[PDB]
C-alpha cells in the first residue's frame, strides 16, 4: 500500500471539490482527508493501492464536473499512516 499527498488549483473551489473527492475516495475504498483551503488551493491525503491511488489522482486532474484545475502537485510516503476512512476536514 502507498500514501500520496495531493495539491491542486484553478476553479477548484465553490463546487464540491471536497464532497466529489470524498466519494471518488469511497468508490476505491481509499482512506485519507481532503480539505478546500483559504488560500484557494485543495489539499489532499490518501492511502491504498498505487494503481486505485493513481487513479483517484488521475480523478483530481479532472477535478468535480464543474472544476478547470490548473496546477496539480504530489507527494508520496511507502508507509503508511494508517487511517481508518476518508474524510472531508477543516483544521
Amino acid at each position: 500500500m502507498l500514501q500520496y499527498r495531493i495539491i491542486v488549483d484553478g476553479r477548484v473551489q465553490g463546487v464540491g471539490f471536497r464532497y466529489f473527492v470524498q466519494m471518488e475516495a469511497d468508490k476505491r475504498k481509499l482512506a485519507g482527508w481532503v480539505k478546500n483551503r483559504d488560500d484557494g488551493r485543495v489539499e489532499i491525503l490518501a492511502e491504498g493501492p498505487e494503481n486505485a491511488l493513481q487513479s483517484f489522482v488521475e480523478a483530481v486532474k479532472n477535478g468535480s464536473p464543474f472544476s478547470k484545475v490548473t496546477d496539480i502537485s504530489v507527494t508520496e510516503s511507502r508507509s503508511l499512516e494508517g487511517h481508518h476512512r476518508f474524510s472531508i476536514v477543516y483544521s
